[PDB]
């Protein structure tokens, strides 16, 4: 009864929350049901309708770092039409390639992959030996891919563990920590 909406793709994604588009069939609508769900999962999948003046939707509230299978259903309000259905994935939170690029007498540059997400900030802890106390957790302010780590002490083998913190609004949040190793 109506066009079938194709030339659709996803984008604006991120790690708890990631955008889909799709045009308009060549007939006017009254909404679009977009319909999202792991292919990971046999649970109920949840149900995000749009309005006829939407051709991209916003998801949020999706595990980061996972397939998605989105299902777009169009509607004329009492007829139907076929489901563009499509699959992206949300970002993943933990960075990759955690090394340094500097290390000096008191401080050494860590520098890690950037992952598409807001990252609010990152608590790295730093990895001494026989120091003087256990691992030394530091606030990052999101400068960038790469972070610094002074406090360190020379003569002790070391080790350093980062865990991105990302915000979920009332309440963060912080993937799996990436540690490695470090000589003083």
């Amino acid at each position: 009864g109506l066009d079938s909406p194709t030339g659709f793709d996803s984008s604006d994604i991120t790690a708890n929350s990631f955008t889909v588009h799709w045009v308009a069939p060549r007939a006017p609508i009254t909404g679009y049901i977009i319909r999202h769900h792991a292919e990971h999962s046999v649970g109920r999948p949840r149900q995000d309708r749009v309005p006829p003046s939407r051709n991209s939707i916003t998801l949020t509230n999706l595990n980061p770092g996972t397939e998605y299978v989105v299902s777009i259903i169009a509607v004329n309000g009492r007829e139907e039409s076929p489901p563009l259905i499509g699959q992206q994935a949300t970002v993943s939170d933990i960075p990759r390639d955690l090394e340094v690029i500097a290390s000096t007498p008191t401080s050494l540059l860590i520098s890690w992959e950037p992952p598409a997400v807001s990252v609010r900030y990152y608590r790295i802890t730093y990895g001494e030996t026989g120091g003087n106390s256990p691992v030394q957790e530091f606030t990052v302010p999101g400068s960038k891919s790469t972070a610094t780590i002074n406090n360190i002490k020379p003569g002790a083998d070391y080790t350093i563990t980062l865990y991105a913190v990302t915000g979920r609004g009332d309440s963060p949040a912080s993937s799996k920590p990436v540690s490695i190793n470090y000589k003083t």
